[PDB]
């Protein structure tokens, strides 16, 4: 769910998740996808795409189990959808972490998300 997602992002990036990615670019946080503004944004673009492949569970409300092992997010082996959901979340946290080098504060609070160019299909 959103809780696990935010926690993973905090763990991987060490940044307030909502603060840094709640409204970042055209794909991070609220809203759907849009033309990515940068690598960090693409991470979220990929993440939202990952969510579409899910069936059987609610990505935003459904809680799933995962642990912190050797500073690595390890998804619990619960049901298939929750499992894939968890992996989707793990992947975006990791991706956001990997692209902190280009993270740009200027994209942090994009209140113009509705104006973003339409995203191509996943």
């Amino acid at each position: 769910s959103l809780f696990e997602l935010g926690k993973m992002i905090l763990q991987e990036t060490g940044k307030n998740p909502a603060k840094s990615y709640g409204v970042y670019g055209c794909n991070c946080g609220v809203g759907g996808r849009g033309k990515p503004k940068d690598a960090t944004d693409r991470c979220c673009y990929v993440h939202k795409c990952c969510y579409k492949k899910l069936t059987g569970c609610d990505p935003k409300k459904d809680r799933y189990s995962y642990s912190w092992k050797d500073k690595t997010i390890v998804c619990g082996e619960n049901n298939s959808c929750l499992k894939e959901l968890c992996e989707c979340d793990k992947a975006v946290a990791i991706c956001l972490r990997e692209n902190l080098d280009t993270y740009n504060k200027k994209y942090r609070y994009n209140y113009l998300k509705p104006f973003c160019k339409k995203a191509d299909p996943c």
